[PDB]
């Protein structure tokens, strides 16, 4: 199932920095406004809750900046085509929000609920309002979508 | 598939037609019992995103609230019956540990023990505590979570 990853609070999107169909690795991961095919993604299971957020145009996933199992607050989250263990996320579409394996979550850095565009995503162990991602159909930006298959 | 146990995490005790038919009769209630064996298997079958519902596989009956309220009351028994209808979508939450009906309660051991006697009945109620846990396993390993969104 393909989704956008929609910031709960703003209704703004994850994409890659500068919105590339093949962005470099550790390119940065943004919030922006706009939506088009380069910010599609989809979800890889690999262990239950566990698994990759693949960039569909790249095929590169979502990563802590390092590749830490254990990412300190604020490490900067982009796109690598590695697959390892400290790449892995679970999609919770309970409580609304994107885990890393650490236990720690994506925020945008600064953590407003209206994120100007480019703002950059980090990891960060809070938990508020303006952490909270919902995945959508890229069809319909209000319709959510089952990331799990 | 995917095939799963529904286990009450508290006790480790299952979800279970009582009785153990594998082919239970409409409104049979669906208890908490220990053993394991073919006709305490289910699986989910996705409908609207996060809802589906949950098929007893033996029978392919699905768990309801007894009498199909959209808002059924505390305390309203759960059963298998083979309709299909709105009043009997549930969430498996994976993430928080419970089985959500559509109108916002959730599926619990009647009475609210944590360690429920074999054929305890399950019922709905709005309350969230450790006692209303469930996790979904591997009918092949009972500590192994499966994932049953598909
Ligand atoms: C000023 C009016 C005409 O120019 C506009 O200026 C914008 C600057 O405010 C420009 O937007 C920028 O366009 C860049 C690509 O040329 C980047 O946009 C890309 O990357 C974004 C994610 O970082 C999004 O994916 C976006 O969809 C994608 O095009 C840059 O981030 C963006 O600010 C632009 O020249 C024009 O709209
Ligand atoms: C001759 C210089 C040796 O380095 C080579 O080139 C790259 C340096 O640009 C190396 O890649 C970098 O390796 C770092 C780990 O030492 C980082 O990679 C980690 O973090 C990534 C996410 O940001 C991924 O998780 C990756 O799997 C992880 O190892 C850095 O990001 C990466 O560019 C390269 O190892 C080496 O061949
Ligand atoms: C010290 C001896 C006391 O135990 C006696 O033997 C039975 C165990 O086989 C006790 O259990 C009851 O067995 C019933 C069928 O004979 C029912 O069991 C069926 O349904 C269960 C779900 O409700 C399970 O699916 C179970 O696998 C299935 O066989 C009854 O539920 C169970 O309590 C009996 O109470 C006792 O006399
Ligand atoms: O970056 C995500 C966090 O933003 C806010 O924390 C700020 C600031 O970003 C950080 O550098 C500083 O150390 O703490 C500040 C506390 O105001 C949010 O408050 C956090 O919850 C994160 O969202
Ligand atoms: O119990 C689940 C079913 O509830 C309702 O039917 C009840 C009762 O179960 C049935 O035997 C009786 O004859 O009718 C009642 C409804 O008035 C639902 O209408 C069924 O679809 C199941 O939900």
């Amino acid at each position: 199932t393909t989704f956008l990853i929609k910031h709960k609070a703003s209704g703004k999107f994850l994409h890659p920095y500068g919105g590339s169909s093949n962005p470099a690795n550790n390119t940065k991961l943004v919030l922006h406004s706009d939506i088009h095919e380069r910010m599609y993604f989809q979800f890889d299971v690999v262990d239950e809750r566990w698994g990759y957020i693949k960039h569909v145009a790249s095929g590169k996933i979502v990563h802590p900046y390092g590749g830490q199992a254990n990412p300190p607050n604020e490490t900067n989250m982009v796109l690598h085509q590695d697959r390892h263990d400290r790449a892995l996320f679970a999609m919770d579409f309970f409580n609304d929000n994107i885990m890393h394996k650490g236990g720690k979550y994506i925020h945008p850095k600064g953590g407003s609920p209206n994120p100007p565009n480019n703002t950059e995503t980090v990891i960060h162990g809070d938990k508020h309002a303006a952490m909270e991602f919902i995945f959508v159909s890229p069809k319909n930006k209000d319709k959510r979508v089952l990331v799990y298959a």
